[PDB]
This record gives C-alpha cells, structure tokens and sequence, in this order.
C-alpha cells in the first residue's frame, strides 16, 4: 500500500496473509474454512495466516493454516487478468474471534464514489521497494467504469474496477494482491493489477467480487 496508513494490528479481521515461506498475497477470510484472494495468487505450499499484523513476528494473535484445496476460478485468463479470483479452502477451520472473523460477501455491486478499505502487506513506495511488516490501509473512493476504462483502454473487463486516486500518490502495490477492498461491511474487491504503484492515471485494477458470489457460494456447499 502506497500513501496509505498503519492499520493498527488485527484492525482488518479478515485479511489473510498467503504465505509459501514468505508473504507473497493478500486474501479474505470468507468463513471459517474458505479464504477468497486473486488467481494470479495460485501456487502450491499455500499456508494462510490469519491474525496477522506484523508478518515477521509471532505477536499471539494469528492462526496458521494450510490450505487443502485452491479453486482458481474456471474462467481466469492470466494474460488479461479478466475472472482474477480463487478460493481456498482451509485444512482445518480458523477459529473466529474480533481478531479473525469472516467478511460478508456483497448482495448487490458497489457504485463508483463509495469509499472502501483497501489493506496489505505490499509494497508503500511509488519509486523503489520497502515492503512493510505491519498492515497496511487506505481508504480509497470506486472509480467511475468510464474513468477506469479512460485509464486502461481496451484492458476493462466488466468483472473489474478501478479504485483509488486519479492524481496518483495513494494505491495498492506488490504484495497487496489477492487482498480485499470492502465497502460498507462488503467484500467488493479483490486487489488484482493496475500499472506501476500510485502513478497519475494508473489506479488499481480490482476484480468485481459482486461478479462472483453464485460462483463463491456453489463452490463452498461442494467442497
Ligand atoms: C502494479 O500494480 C499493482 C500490483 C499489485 C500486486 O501486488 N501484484 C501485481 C500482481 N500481478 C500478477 C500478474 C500476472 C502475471 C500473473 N499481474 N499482476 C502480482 C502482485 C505482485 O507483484 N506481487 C508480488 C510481491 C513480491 C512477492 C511475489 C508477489 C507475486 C508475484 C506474482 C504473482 C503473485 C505474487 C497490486 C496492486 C497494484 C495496483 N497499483
Ligand atoms: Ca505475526
């Protein structure tokens, strides 16, 4: 997250952070045994560490699990991003509390103006790399369909969504996707591309998680 703010540790319940002996993905905890983060997350020797606040120390609160199973979703084309989204399925269930708790899935698409959480371990510069160890946030307005396709001509899918800053300086970076972006309660986005990290013009791309919910509930009553 770049221009963003320091959460404050287990602020964010349901971010999840994918780990293959390092942080490399966000995620959200959907129940207590499903995670949602991006397909282009998809690897083998996935363990999801929920409870997280600084992903370099053991501070009391995580849950370390492995996964059993990922569902990279049957129609993601890697190439174009388009259906950028997977589940995984825990091995056994997080036990929730006010640290760790699941972020309900959305009944209906958020609008452009509503103002979302986006949250992450990713990269906070713009120019050059310093990945954090603590969550990090930012409050970022849904971009207008027109603005985003203005931005990314010919590379908006209708199953994406630009959010952020037009003028740049704050937005989501390396590291933060497959993390959420929630609106009122609402698990809306998936934080999955864009071009560079909070340049003019370039916000983040992420998928449309409204998109995807008959999808994510037929997938977690069959698996
Ligand atoms: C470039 O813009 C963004 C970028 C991000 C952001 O995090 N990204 C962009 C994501 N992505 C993947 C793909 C296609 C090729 C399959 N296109 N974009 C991957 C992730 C990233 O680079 N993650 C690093 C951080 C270090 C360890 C390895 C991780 C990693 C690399 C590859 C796959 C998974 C994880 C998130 C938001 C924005 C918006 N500014
Ligand atoms: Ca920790």
């Amino acid at each position: 997250i770049v221009g963003g703010y320091t959460c404050g540790a287990n602020t964010v319940p349901y971010q999840v952070s994918l780990n293959s002996g390092y942080h490399f993905c966000g995620g959200s905890l959907i129940n207590s045994q499903w995670v949602v983060s991006a397909a282009h997350c998809y690897k083998s020797g996935i363990q999801v560490r929920l409870g997280e606040d600084n992903i370099n120390v053991v501070e009391g609160n995580e849950q370390f699990i492995s996964a059993s199973k990922s569902i990279v979703h049957p129609s993601y084309n890697s190439n174009t991003l388009n259906n950028d989204i997977m589940l995984i399925k825990l091995k056994s269930a997080a036990s929730l509390n006010s640290r760790v708790a699941s972020i309900s899935l959305p009944t209906s698409c958020a609008s452009a103006g509503t103002q979302c959480l986006i949250s992450g371990w990713g990269n906070t510069k713009s120019s050059g790399t310093s990945y954090p160890d603590v969550l990090k946030c930012l409050k970022a307005p849904i971009l207008s369909d027109s603005s985003c396709k203005s931005a990314y001509p010919g590379q908006i899918t209708s199953n994406m969504f630009c959010a952020g800053y037009l003028e740049g300086g704050k937005d989501s970076c390396q590291g933060d996707s497959g993390g959420p972006v929630v609106c009122s309660g609402k698990l809306q986005g998936i934080v999955s591309w864009g071009s560079g990290c909070a340049q003019k013009n370039k916000p983040g791309v992420y998928t449309k998680v409204c998109n995807y919910v008959s999808w994510i509930k037929q997938t977690i009553a069959s698996n």
